[PDB]
């Protein structure tokens, strides 16, 4: 009750002796610094928050097995907001009783990229759960322990334009494939030939390969709204193969569909293209035959361009000299005439049989300091960099951007691009006599004012703006639960929680039994946007294809595989077809006979598709937050260790006090502000914040906010001696109850 003290001792203070206290700082066993950073490399050795030592993209996919299980940093905030928001419901006697939304708190608990896996140094002669940390071992009495977690933070470095609260967002980018560097697929002799991935080809410049060139058939037509950027199937270019839709197969598909409903399993994009020579079937290891005579016969397209208008692609194979030799950091383009740098271009290369991507990071997972991958500075030279960064509130401009700068760039330009693409499928009411460059992003676009941080946010926004005309971005948790809640339902009820959040939109696909013109059917294409993307999901089975309408002159319903002929997920799978939309005349057409029934089938298919559902490895995928935290610390930084744990207070009001032990490097107050950040929606309960800051020399120094009040003083049991940080909470009883376990078990 009222004031705890926390003794902080260096060996050899016995601590047989200190067990009376509830929290202890042993300053003690330090980890030596390797000047001037203190070295993350010892982490797998100390205990720790396990991160095996490894080249960093194979840290991403890592498992982890040296922990004792996972704490979530926000579990306290999760259930404080859980408890704050209970429904009242009147009882049989007229008393209220308060029901937890205990299913939003389940969903909120899973679906949490925070989670970190720690190894504690738990001993069996005392009840104490030790956490090693670079300057001290902190030992919490187990009753207080459940909330404790690291609050590691890499040093913001102003020349790089750092903003490290965006770390999570970075990690989220990588998970949804928008931080990768690319490279076209390549072959060599190992039938003869065989694919060889270019990131690690270990070959000197001046040696030949065969490699797919792969450009957009043409990004950015100069289109006018009476036209549409319809994807005409008949380019008039000499001596290039074009891929054609096969009418007899496509007709059979549509009849199977109008009768038996849409078939995700058995419908296929490759199946409705004429074989000579369709992009989805052709292969190179299986097409350059041995043969018998006279030999070395390359497949009949081996220098020709192959325009593929449905995919807006234009890939051709070739012999090509490589450059730049091998190196460990994509993007260093691995050949003369390579494939594109800019990340929103890669979002457009639907066919992904033709290139490999790995996330653009470089080197050891635990390094105290290493040169950054060049990808950031390479995104930086992009035109439209300065202009899109201004929306981010970055007035100019890092010369060697930290990843989070280019994370911010990437996700903001991405959002602009997805909206400028999608705005075309709604009706527009403006002069069609105004040419404009079509799939250009807007920059001047008006949206405000919760800053973009998640594609789920961009999706909620695609509907909120295109349909609701609510030009406003929702909080990341509100949107992730919006999508989660749409997916959670099937059948008609899924259509009810759409049109609960987007009433005009669902209110206009609820209505499609009317649907006279093609414009009315045209709204179905937005549907894939729920099921197609998120940092933590994998497709139930990639190679299922979901229905879509591409707009050539006549509105064909293609199946697009999710995705994308390369087990990548997602929003590549889908986004690029959407860059085609009908000419205004095709956009009024007044349907025909089969179109209403195809649309009824499409919406009925999405109404209960579960294509997003295939089970993720939660253990692998959510756990990586501390990996990016310390890796990024190596890129700028270095790191600053620190655990925080929350001490519940129970009178007069029920309220949390964060207590925080940490490295001396970043100043206490800013660290306290960041502490308040782990309460995205419950900050109001966090009523005061102690921050003990142990020096590298073992020279600690407290700091505190409201409700708490520290005062340091020596304790001298005979020869043995050490400081006890007293912590008065004047006016607040806080002791004898299961407050913490009540607080969590909400
Ligand atoms: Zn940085």
């Amino acid at each position: 009750m009222d004031e705890l003290g926390i003794p902080v001792y260096k060996r050899g203070f016995p601590e047989h002796l200190l067990r009376g206290y509830e929290f202890i700082i042993d300053v003690g066993t330090k980890i030596e610094s390797v000047g001037g950073r203190h070295d993350v490399t010892k982490i797998p050795e100390m205990n720790a928050y396990d991160i095996k030592q490894e080249s960093i993209r194979t840290a991403l996919w890592y498992n982890p097995i040296r922990n004792d299980g996972f704490v979530l940093p926000r579990v306290l905030d999760i259930t404080l907001r859980g408890y704050d928001e209970r429904r009242a419901v009147v009882e049989s006697t007229r008393h209220k009783s308060f029901h937890t939304n205990d299913q939003w708190v389940q969903w909120m608990m899973k679906d949490s990229m925070d989670a970190q896996p720690l190894k504690v140094g738990l001993d069996d002669q005392s009840r104490n759960v030790a956490h090693s940390l670079h300057n001290c071992v902190v030992k919490i009495d187990s009753k207080k322990a459940d909330t404790m977690s690291y609050h590691v933070e890499p040093i913001e470095d102003a020349s790089k334009g750092c903003l490290h609260t965006r770390t999570m967002m970075w990690n989220h980018l990588v998970r949804i494939e928008t931080f990768h560097a690319a490279q076209e697929v390549a072959y060599t002799l190992k039938y003869i030939y065989g694919r060889v991935n270019l990131f690690d080809f270990v070959a000197e410049p001046g040696i030949k390969i065969v490699h797919w060139e792969y450009r957009l058939n043409h990004s950015t037509r100069e289109i006018t709204y009476a036209q549409g950027n319809p994807c005409d199937l008949y380019p008039e270019d000499d001596d290039v193969i074009v891929t054609k839709f096969d009418d007899v197969a496509y007709g059979q598909m549509i009849n199977e569909m109008i009768n038996g409903g849409w078939n995700q399993e058995q419908f296929k994009m490759h199946k409705i293209l004429k074989s000579e020579g369709n992009v989805l079937t052709i292969d190179f290891e299986k097409d350059a035959k041995l043969t018998t005579n006279e030999g070395v016969t390359m497949p009949e397209y081996f220098n020709k361009w192959i325009i593929a208008p449905m995919f807006n692609a234009k890939l051709r194979i070739k012999h090509e000299e490589i450059a730049q030799r091998q190196s460990d950091d994509p993007m260093v383009k691995r050949t003369l005439s390579p494939i594109t740098a800019d990340p929103i271009e890669l979002q457009r290369l639907t066919l992904a049989r033709f290139y490999d991507i790995r996330p653009a990071l470089r080197g050891q997972a635990l390094s105290r300091q290493q040169a950054q991958s060049t990808y950031d500075e390479e995104i930086s030279k992009r035109q439209d960099y300065a202009e899109i960064l201004k929306r981010r509130g970055i007035v100019q401009i890092p010369k060697k951007p930290c990843p989070t700068v280019t994370a911010q760039y990437t996700l903001e330009r991405y959002a602009l691009f997805i909206i400028s693409i999608l705005q075309q499928h709604v009706v527009r009411d403006c002069d069609e006599e105004a040419v404009y460059e079509h799939p250009k992003a807007d920059h001047e676009l008006e949206i405000f004012g919760e800053s973009i941080v998640d594609i789920s946010q961009v999706i909620i926004l695609a509907f909120d703006l295109i349909f609701e005309r609510r030009r406003r971005v929702r909080d990341v948790y509100e949107s992730r639960h919006i999508i989660a809640r749409i997916r959670r339902m099937r059948g008609k009820e899924r259509l009810n929680v759409i049109a609960e959040f987007f009433p005009t939109y669902g209110g206009l696909l609820n209505g499609l039994n009317s649907a006279t013109v093609v414009q009315n059917i045209m709204y179905l294409n937005f549907l894939p946007l729920y099921f197609l993307v998120g940092d933590n999901m994998i497709y139930s089975h990639r190679q299922w294809s979901i229905p879509l309408l591409l707009y050539t002159h006549e509105v064909m319903v293609v199946p697009l595989e999710v995705g994308s002929y390369n087990d990548r997920c997602g929003l590549i799978a889908y986004l690029e077809y959407m860059v085609f939309f009908p000419s205004k005349a095709i956009r009024f057409s007044k349907l025909n006979e089969a179109q209403p029934k195809i649309a009824r089938e499409m919406l009925k298919y999405y109404a209960n598709t579960t294509v997003y559902d295939g089970g993720v490895n939660y253990n692998v995928v959510t756990t990586k937050q501390l990996l990016y935290e310390t890796y990024l610390a190596s890129l700028c930084g270095g790191i600053s260790d620190g655990i925080v744990w929350y001490l519940p207070i129970t009178h007069p009001n029920k309220c949390i006090v964060a207590i925080e032990v940490s490295d001396e490097r970043v100043p206490a107050s800013i660290r306290a502000g960041r502490i308040r950040l782990r309460f995205p929606l419950s900050a109001r309960h966090l009523k005061g914040v102690v921050i003990i800051q142990i020096d590298e020399e073992g020279e600690f120094t407290v700091y505190s906010e409201g409700i708490v009040s520290h005062r340091v003083c020596k304790k001298n049991l005979l020869k043995y001696m050490c400081d006890i940080i007293l912590l008065k909470f004047s006016g607040h009883v806080f002791g004898n109850d299961e407050m913490l376990t009540k607080l969590l078990n909400v």
